[PDB]
């Protein structure tokens, strides 16, 4: 069907929302990874299709989401980006493993209701 956006903005940004809310786990994805002020220049040799929050929420928030789906694409490329990218042991993958869990819970009744 055909989804308004402010629709989809209304339905989908708590679920954003419920991510910044988790504190430590999200800091790792509220910006853009800056390879070079984090020295790891490798970055984008293994991340081809960099995604984060911040990111996110600007598409929401100027309608470049035609359909939910694609909103759940963009928060699933940030989470196997940092599942590929960061080792098993790392901060970022254990926090990125947590944020993924609490996208499940709360996507799931969105859907239902879109
Ligand atoms: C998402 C992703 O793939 N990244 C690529 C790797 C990475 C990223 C961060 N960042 C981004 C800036 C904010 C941040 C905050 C924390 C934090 C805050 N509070 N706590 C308890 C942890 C941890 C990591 C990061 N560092 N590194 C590595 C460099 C050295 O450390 C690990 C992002």
């Amino acid at each position: 069907k055909i989804f308004k956006p402010e629709e989809l903005r209304q339905a989908l940004m708590p679920t954003l929302e419920a991510l910044y809310r988790q504190d430590p786990e999200s800091l790792p994805f509220r910006q853009p990874v800056d390879p070079q002020l984090l020295g790891i220049p490798d970055y984008f040799d293994i991340v081809k299709n960099p995604m984060d929050l911040s990111t996110i929420k600007r598409k929401l928030d100027t309608g470049q989401y035609q359909e939910p789906w694609q909103y759940v694409d963009d928060v699933w490329l940030m989470f196997n980006n940092a599942w590929l990218y960061n080792r098993k042991t790392s901060r970022v993958y254990k926090f990125c493993s947590k944020l993924a869990e609490v996208f499940e819970q709360e996507i799931d009744p969105v859907m239902q209701s879109l």
